[PDB]
RNA sequence: AACCUGGUUGAUCCUGCCAGUUACAUAUGCUUGUCUUAAAUAUUAACCCAUGCAUGUGCCAGUUCAGUAUUGAACAGCGAAACU
């Protein structure tokens, strides 16, 4: 939903897992862009300021 | 260094050039031992060109699910590619 909290977002990004050529075990996320954290409303309101 | 000398006649004083002398650029011939500097395919053909190189660039501050590292379970170090 719209409505809803950023961290649910945040825990329904995919995982990505996979296994290294060296034969090593890793796992990659991605970054949320677009996200609303509180450093953006906080940029906003100086601008206001 | 504000200087001139040789050549017309049988001899002479003139005009006058030629020639010498001087510097400086290219060129060249012979000859070349140190040290300090150092121009350099302008002139002829803005003629023709094999090959190599001479224009690239990343911070903490636009984009990383590359990779690496067993990294704050959204990423967070290092760091390509590729957008910008
Ligand atoms: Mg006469
Ligand atoms: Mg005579
Ligand atoms: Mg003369
Ligand atoms: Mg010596
Ligand atoms: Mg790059």
């Amino acid at each position: 939903k719209k409505e809803d909290d950023p961290i649910l977002i945040k825990k329904s990004v995919i995982r990505r897992t996979f296994k290294t050529a060296k034969g090593k075990d890793r796992t990659k996320c991605p970054k949320i862009q677009r996200l609303i954290t509180p450093e953006r409303i906080l940029r906003k309101k100086v601008y206001k300021a």
